[PDB]
This record gives structure tokens, sequence and C-alpha cells, in this order.
């Protein structure tokens, strides 16, 4: 329905208080009746809304499903994003996103509750499954040099542990340069990208997918052992909208840290953050593969490691497995 | 008309030689007289077609206008691009390629006739008026490291310098590190940005605008002395089509060299060609603004300049200004 956000946005806006048929129905402007319909459906969605008569509507619990209507009430509140698009079903939030940055300097964010052809590094893929995970791209513009990149992704990479971490009860470590684990579950990849050129950039674009509510049952043959879901981890229910409030919160801190500090002052907090130490590691380098011990993060974000034959070198980058 | 461009494409196709009314007509698979609609469309916008009666149709000479058809018989010859996409009007050829580019490797480029939110390095306003130069972006996909950006720009540089002199009987010298200057009249600048993220590049996008046929009247009050248009250079007229044609087998011919040289191996040749020696020098940098001379490019594509203050800076770039 038409108006079915509106609503929404009127009884998410108006917590802890219940508001009437009739204040709802003369604010859109339209039958009180109409109301009636909107509420039943968006109730029938799964929606908690607790009705009580002369009293009026009060929004409790919302679904495993995004409404645009309350995001918004997201990006209004915020001072780094301008605007968000938020989408049931969709190629990638990555590719609507790389779409969308064209020809302006917003900063936003999208997100869907299920992506078809969700990619990870490497044009690898990236399971987005319906109402399960936070499958979001972020676009930012932080004025720079395009060298800057593998700096912003470190300290992202904490952003996203620590808001994950407020609802797990156990160890959310992170494997660089790139994966959030917790115990050996991978409960988040995050992938950073850029429109860039040589005097500067034009664009940063996180694509960060985060298991939410999946059930071992959930994940496929191929991968069953070593992915977990920040579900497994919390005691009570995870509430997607919650969680999206403290990961903005989160993503926003660790961006300004970005923008205001060298690598250093976060250096220490992100090694004892890491899960990659005194452990043999499986790097990969197209056709080439090897093993070695990661030994080190310099002052400016590279890793240095012992590969299998003393060999000593300082990576940017890397693809690494356990 | 619907088939205005096949008519065209079978003309340009079958050079030097007469095609039929009966001919095409039955290619096409339309009434001859359809056809003869056509062709008086086509001359009425300037196209030079040689009718006889009984040997049919020869065409001659094509407008300052860009058609799809006869460009399509370029990107089907060429084993370096895909595809590409023309247009009359448009906000800017790059825009467009940053939207195509998204979600596929395609190797592609684009044309357009004249642009309205045409824009050169830093946002600034590029003058795109309609049929009098090649406005023109390039995507490529050279599986490399991010930062060899800068090497790119390097070359293709020699390659848009090189299929501009060709033509010129007048110096084509080359303003580092993104001006095609002849004489003191910028004949073309040419702007190089990148998607890429830590794990290399997905796209190239070299978004170049090249001054053709413009006579010193036609350039604003704000830049009438220091621009100039390759006819001004050149004795007969500029064929649109015969440049493009050399400035594709340039821009590949320097690509490759790209991909299999280092900069040294151009270097020096890159240097005689630079007009920035032995001459003041006025480097501009957000907020800083002051002077210097250029004395060399390193072998890494860096210009060494002596400021006025005898202090000595290696840049991967720069603005500057005679
Ligand atoms: O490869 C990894 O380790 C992590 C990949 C990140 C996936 C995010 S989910 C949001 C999004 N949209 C995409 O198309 N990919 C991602
Ligand atoms: O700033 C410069 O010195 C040169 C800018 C390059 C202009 C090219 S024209 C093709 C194209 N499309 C754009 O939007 N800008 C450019």
């Amino acid at each position: 329905s038409k108006y079915s956000q509106d609503v929404l946005q009127l009884l998410y806006k108006n917590k802890p208080n219940y508001i009437s048929g009739q204040s709802i129905a003369e604010s859109l402007n339209i039958s009180r009746t109409a109301v009636k319909k909107v509420i039943d459906q968006l109730k029938l969605e799964g929606c908690k809304i607790d009705s009580v008569n002369h009293k009026g509507h009060l929004l409790q619990q919302l679904p495993d499903i995004w409404y645009q209507g309350i995001i918004d009430q997201y990006t209004k509140s915020s001072a780094l994003f301008d605007f968000s698009e938020v989408y049931d079903s969709i190629d990638s939030t990555q590719l609507a996103a790389k779409k969308s940055l064209v020809g302006n300097q917003s900063s936003f964010f999208i997100l869907s509750d299920e992506q078809t052809k969700g990619r990870g590094r490497f044009n690898r893929h990236w399971s987005s499954s319906k109402g399960q995970g936070l499958w979001m791209s972020v676009v930012l513009r932080p004025n720079v040099a395009f060298s800057m990149i593998s700096k912003f992704n470190l300290f992202i990479a904490l952003g996203i542990r620590d808001a994950i971490q407020h609802f797990s009860q156990d160890e959310v470590k992170v494997k660089w340069p790139n994966d959030i684990y917790i115990d050996n579950g991978k409960v988040c990849g995050f992938l950073t990208e850029m429109v860039a050129n040589n005097d500067g950039i034009e664009a940063i674009i996180c694509g960060i997918g985060i298991n939410l509510t999946q059930q071992l049952e959930n994940f496929d043959e191929s991968i069953r052992h070593r992915a977990t879901s920040i579900q497994l981890h919390d005691k009570n229910k995870l509430d997607r909208y919650q969680f999206l409030e403290r990961l903005l919160q989160e993503i926003e801190k660790r961006y300004n840290q970005f923008l205001t500090l060298p690598f250093s002052e976060i250096r220490e907090e992100y090694n004892a953050a890491s899960n990659i130490w005194n452990r043999t590691l499986l790097f990969t380098e197209n056709d080439k593969q090897f093993k070695g011990q990661a030994i080190d993060l310099d002052y400016d974000g590279y890793l240095i490691v012992r590969d299998e034959a003393g060999e000593s070198h300082r990576l940017i980058s890397a693809d690494i497995d356990f």
C-alpha cells in the first residue's frame, strides 16, 4: 500500500507512546479505515503492533525484513549519510551503489533483504539469503589521496567487529584484511572499493555482509563448519534494526578516526583483535600458492610475514586461509 | 528512420564501390522506395553520396556528426573493444561510461557530438560544442595493481599526441600529466580515472576531449589565446572519422606498450615531446600555490621539480599553468 511506510514511520517516530487511528489518519490525510487496512496488513507481515481501543497503536517489534520508511528515520537523524535505498531483492547492493554514486557527491547506503548476484573478493560468490543477514553497501566521500584506501579498511574492520561484538557472548576477532570471525565462524566478510584518480578519491564503497539469523542447517555443504551467524552467539533474539543502529554508530566513529588519525594510533588495538597470529596461514597469489607465519602489522598497515622458507615479506593485502 | 543506420552501414562497408537501390533493399528487406527516402534524408543531413542510375550509390564523405552504424563497423574490426555507444547529446561521456561499466567486463567506448555537463580535472567545466571535437570516454580492463594508474596516463598521452600529430603541420607537444598542446594551444585535455580495490583494477576510464574544427571565434572570452583546434594546424579539412581511426589505432598500440613495458622504455621519447622544460611553472595544491622549474621525469613517471626556493620535489601528479 501507498502509505504503509508513512504509517510505519509515524509508529516508530512515536515510541514509546500510542497514537490513534484518528491521529495518524489526519497526518497522512486518508480515511481512518484506510489506516485499519494498513495496520492489519503490517501485522500480517509480522509487525508486533499493540492496538488498544481509545488509546491507539504502539509499534513493539519489527520483522526480519527492512522498511524504507523506518530506515529514513535513520538517515534523517544522521550527520554522515544523506540518504539510503532499501530493497527486498536485488542484483547486488554494491552494483547498485556503484551506479547510484555517479555524477553526485552524496554519502549514502543501500540495504537489501536478499541479493541474487551477491559477490565477495575476487568475484567470488557470496550467499545473501532472504531476511538472514545485513547485506549493505556504504558510499563515503573522504577527500584524501587514492593510496589511503587500505588504511580505511583497517579502521572500518574494527568498527564492524565492535558492532557485531556488542551482541556476541563469544570472542569476535578480525582476520585481516577483510574477514570478521567469531571463534571459527566467518560472521562477516567486507569489501572496500573505490572510484578514484591521481588527484584523489571520488568515492569509497564499502560492501558489508554480516550473517545474522542463520542456523548451521542454513549453510551450504561447501562451508558449514567455518561459518557462523551472530545469532549462534547471542542468548536473546537479535533485532536486525537494533544491530543496524549500533553498526552505523560504529562505522561512523571508526571513519572519523580514519580521517583524523594515523594507523599507529589504533595499531595495537587492531593487533589484540586479530586472530592470525601463531598459526599457520595459506596465502594464494594468482598461480602461486604458499604457506607462512603472520609476524606483525607495521605502522603503515602492512602485514609482515615469514613464509615457509624463512623469507620475509610486506603485504598491503593477501588472500589467507586457515 | 529505423534503417538509416543499417543503410549507412551498407554504404560504408562497400567502398569504393557503388551498390544499387535494389541490392540494399534486398539486404534489409524493405521497399526500394523506402531506401530512396532514407538516402535523401542522409544526403539532406550532409552526406556526400554519389547516386548514378544503373550503377547505384557511393558513400564519399560523412558530416561532422557521429553515426552508430558506421562506428559499429569499427568495433567489429577491433580486437581491443567489444562495443561502443554513440550519442548526439549527453550529460557526460565519462558519466555514461562510469555507469555502463558496472557488473561486466566489457572493453568499450562512448562518443557524443555534444556534452551538456562535460567536466575536466577537478570538476572543472569542459566546453563540449556540437560537432566540433572528439568527446569520448574509453573503458579498459588491464589486470594490474591499482598503483599502476599513473603509468597508463603517461603511455596514452603519447598515443594521443601521435594521432593528433599525424594531422598537424605544427609541433604537437605534451604538458604532463594530462594536456596535449600545439604551440600554445591546448588541443586536447584527457582524464584517467579508475574503479579499483586493493586486489587490483576493475576498470580504467580514460576521458578524452580533442578540439577538432574550431575557429578562434568559437572559444569563450576566458580562454581564446591558449586554445587551438586540430583544424587551425591542418591545411586540408580534417575528417572526424579519419582521425578517430588513427586515434584508436594509436590508443591501442600505446596501451599494449603500457602492459608489456616499463616506463623507461618510452621515458626519453616522452621527454622529447614534453613542453614543460626550461620554462617557469605555476603549481597549485589546494590552498597552496607556488612556482618552479621542471627538471626531469624519473624512471617511475614522477616529475622532479626545483621549486622557487631551491627545494626539490617528486610529484606523481601536479596542476601546472604557464
Ligand atoms: O569476500 C568476502 O570475504 C566478503 C564480501 C562482502 C559481501 C558484501 S554483502 C554486501 C554486498 N554486496 C555485494 O555484492 N557483496 C557484498
Ligand atoms: O581537464 C582537462 O584538462 C581535460 C578533461 C577531459 C575532457 C573529456 S571530454 C570527454 C569527456 N567527458 C567528460 O565528462 N570530460 C571529458
